[PDB]
């Protein structure tokens, strides 16, 4: 998050912490968020061979009692997840068992905000903290540049006189719009000027209810 502040300590209860491994490279970071007690939410570019999630943090680099890292048994990428376009980015993990409910940890033109430990600057490291920034939701057209971008897959986030942005290693989170999930983060570009590209939840909520009911 560029452009945001760090966040009172769980007050998002529902942020997952996602660290996804590959066969062929070291550890990469998303988040995503907790939608039942035993499905995560997330972006289908952080998929991996295996993922742990990590739910109740805040400083993700402090182990505390909050913290419940939990295995994912399975994956649930986008059937028509697209590699190229990035349309479709969505995939829900399936957690081992349902997570404990506790104070730390639970489900869940105008402003939506979007939490994340991703990088505070282009050349900036990973945040030790969640951090939480307030973004605008853009007419379609402010993301044109992006040439892959729908206006009915895809929300466009932020607005481009400012810095304020999503960016790497927040993939994956939810956007809240009037303390709802309205998007996932999902791309920009790489010199994080506004606006990015999120997947718009509404869109995808039959295939959300589909895995659900089947898992
Ligand atoms: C399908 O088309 C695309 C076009 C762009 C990329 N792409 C490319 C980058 C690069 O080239 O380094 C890059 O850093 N990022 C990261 C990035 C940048 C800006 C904002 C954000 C976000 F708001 F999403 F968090 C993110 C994740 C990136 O998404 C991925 C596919
Ligand atoms: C997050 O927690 C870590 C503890 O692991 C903090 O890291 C310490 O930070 C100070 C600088 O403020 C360093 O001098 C210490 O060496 C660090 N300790 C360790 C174990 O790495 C970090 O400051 C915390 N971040 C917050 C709360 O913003
Ligand atoms: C992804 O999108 C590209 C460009 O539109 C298309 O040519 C390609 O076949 C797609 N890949 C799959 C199999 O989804
Ligand atoms: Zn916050
Ligand atoms: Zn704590």
């Amino acid at each position: 998050i560029i452009g945001g502040t760090e966040c009172k300590p769980h007050s998002r209860p529902y942020m997952a912490y996602l660290e996804i491994v590959t066969s062929n490279g070291p550890s990469k970071f998303c988040g995503g968020f907790l939608i039942r007690r035993n499905f995560v939410l997330t972006a289908a570019h952080c998929a991996g061979r295996s993922i742990t999630v990590t739910l109740g943090a805040h400083n993700i680099t402090e182990e505390e009692d909050t913290w419940q890292k939990l295995e994912v048994i399975k994956q649930f990428r986008h059937p028509k997840y697209n590699t190229s376009t990035l349309h479709h980015d969505i995939m829900l993990l399936k957690l081992k068992e349902k997570a404990s409910l506790t104070l730390a940890v639970g489900t869940l033109g105008r402003m939506c905000r979007v939490a994340g430990w991703g990088r505070t600057g282009v050349l900036k490291p990973g945040s030790d903290t969640l951090q939480e920034v307030k973004l605008r939701l853009m007419d379609p057209q402010a993301c044109s540049h992006f040439r892959d971008f729908d206006h009915n897959l895809q929300l466009c986030v932020g607005n481009p006189r400012k810095t304020k942005s999503a960016f790497k290693g927040d993939s994956g989170g939810p956007l809240l719009c009037a303390g709802a999930a309205q998007g996932i983060v999902s791309y920009g570009r790489s010199d994080a000027k506004p606006p990015a590209v999120f997947t718009r939840i509404s869109h995808y909520q039959p295939w959300i209810n589909q895995i659900l009911q089947a898992n």
